[PDB]
Parts: C-alpha cells; structure tokens; sequence
C-alpha cells in the first residue's frame, strides 16, 4: 500500500509514519513526501529515509485551482492508496478533495468540533479549558469539518505555555495517526459519505476506536 504525505514544516508526524511503516506496524510504505515550503525540515527527514521529495511553490501558479491540478498530477505518479495531510498549511480545493475522496486524511490539533481553524492551542489556553486534544479525520470540502475517526484528549494545566500544550498534544498525534493509517491500510476503515466506518460499524461523531 502506497502512502504519500503532504507537509509544510517540521515533519515529526511524518517521522512517526515512516517509523511505523519501517517496523511494519503499518502494512504499507511512504512513496513520496510533498511540501509547499522549500525550507520544510520534513523534506530532510524524508530524504534521510530514502523517500522521494517534491517541493511545489504556489507563487509560481497564478490560481488555486491551478496549483492543485499540478499537485494532483505529481502525486498520482506514485499511485497513492491513501494521501495524508500531516501539517499541510493550505486549503485544498473541491477538485483535489473530490479526487482523493475517501482516501484523504488529516490531523487537526483540537477536540473537534471545537476549534476548527488555526491557533487552536492559543484558543484552548485563552478559554481556560481543562482538557485539550487532537483529532484525526477524513478531509471533506468543509474546512476541518470532515467525519472524525479518533481523538486523543490532553490536560491543559495552569502555568502552561502554548509550547507546553503544543508538545503534549504532539505526543498523542505521534501515537494515534500511525494507528488510524494502519486501520485504513488493513481495510478496516472506510468513509461512506460523511460517515466514518470502523469494522462495519458507523462511528459516533467524536470518533472512538
Ligand atoms: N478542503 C479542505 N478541507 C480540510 O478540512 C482541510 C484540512 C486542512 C486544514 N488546514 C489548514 C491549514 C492552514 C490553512 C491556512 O494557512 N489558511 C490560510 C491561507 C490560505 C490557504 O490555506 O491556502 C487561510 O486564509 O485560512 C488552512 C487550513 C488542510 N486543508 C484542508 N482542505
Ligand atoms: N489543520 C492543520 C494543522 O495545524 N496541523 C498541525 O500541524 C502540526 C505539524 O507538526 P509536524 O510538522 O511536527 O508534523 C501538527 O502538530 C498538526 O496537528
């Protein structure tokens, strides 16, 4: 099974996917890593692991719809079974999402539906929430609002800075994202429009395993 992952930055979630694949905890392999950022450190992590690297700068493209068609064109050389967003900072257009319908996955750092945009850790901190988290979901047109597959909650404390909530949440991501990609790789996980289905069971809105 061919996985390609899209990144915009450090690549710590990418690294976890590579390591799980390597130890066959995921029955499948990362064929290519795409970045929209030429300085993304995740590309050096891909490179050291011997995966194909591709940077595709949108300055160059004149239109959203246009950038996304070159990106579809290049991804499909690797013939992906699943494409996974892991830190990719761009809204994907209806066409992209329509093309990878059912096999497009993302990790969002909030307990969805709660903070469906950017700055979610700072929102948790400023609203004085007890509990923060992370959510793995199927990507849909609706920004950060496709069916949730698995969340992991985290405590937010008191003398807690954004960096502390951030690193605590990232720890959970590194454990639950390889795990839902292996349920996908084993044929367990499916979307049947707007619903996520694990082992034939329609999952509830907040996910769960
Ligand atoms: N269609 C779609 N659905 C999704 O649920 C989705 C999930 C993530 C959502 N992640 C993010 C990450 C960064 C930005 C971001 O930088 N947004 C700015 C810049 C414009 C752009 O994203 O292309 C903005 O104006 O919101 C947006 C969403 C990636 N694209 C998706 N695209
Ligand atoms: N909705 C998009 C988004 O903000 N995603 C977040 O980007 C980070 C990338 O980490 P990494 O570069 O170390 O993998 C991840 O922590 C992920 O939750």
């Amino acid at each position: 099974m061919n996985i390609v992952v899209l990144i915009s930055g450090n690549g710590s979630n990418l690294q976890a996917i590579i390591d799980a694949c390597k130890t066959n905890k995921i029955k499948g392999t990362v064929r290519a890593v795409f970045s929209n950022k030429a300085d993304a450190f995740g590309l050096e992590r891909a490179r050291q692991a011997g995966i194909a690297t591709h940077t595709l700068i949108a300055s160059a493209f004149d239109s959203r719809e246009a950038y996304d068609r070159e990106l579809i064109h290049e991804i499909d050389m690797y013939a992906p079974d699943v494409v996974v967003l892991a830190g990719f900072m761009r809204i994907l257009s209806p066409a992209f999402v329509s093309h990878y319908a059912g096999r497009l996955l993302n990790i969002h750092p909030s307990l969805l539906p709660k903070y469906p945009g950017l700055h979610t850790h700072r929102q948790a901190l400023e609203n004085g929430d007890e509990e923060h988290g992370t959510s793995v979901h199927f990507v849909t047109d609706e920004l950060d609002g496709g069916p949730v597959i698995l969340q992991a909650k985290v405590p937010v404390f008191a003398g807690d800075s954004e960096d502390d909530i951030t690193a605590r949440v990232q720890t959970q991501e590194h454990a639950i994202y390889p795990l839902v990609i292996s349920w996908f790789a084993d044929g367990r996980l499916k979307m049947h429009e707007n619903a996520a289905w694990l082992d034939g069971q329609r999952l509830p809105p907040q996910g769960y395993a």
